[PDB]
RNA sequence: UAUGUGAUGGAACCUCUCCGGAUAAUUCUAUCUCUUCUG
């Protein structure tokens, strides 16, 4: 995935922001993942 | 009743300090009670 960017505001009418603190984990990469046929953890996730 | 590519809040002991204490022989004698009718 990405676990990245983002402009998380925790609230529609404040700017306070949200925001990782801990460590990502990471696993191989395998296959083919983009736009038009997202693996399931993107999916999931939505990114694209 | 959220809004979405990012939440270590299991991420914090109502904790710390303070003699239910102090004083006291289970002992012992003076009355009680008010209206009587000329005396
Ligand atoms: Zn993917």
């Amino acid at each position: 995935g990405e676990f990245n960017g983002s402009n998380a505001k925790v609230f529609r009418e404040g700017k306070a922001r949200r925001l990782r603190r801990r460590q990502t984990l990471t696993w191989p990469t395998k296959c083919a993942c983009h736009e038009k046929e997202p693996c399931p953890f993107c999916l999931l996730l939505g990114r694209y």
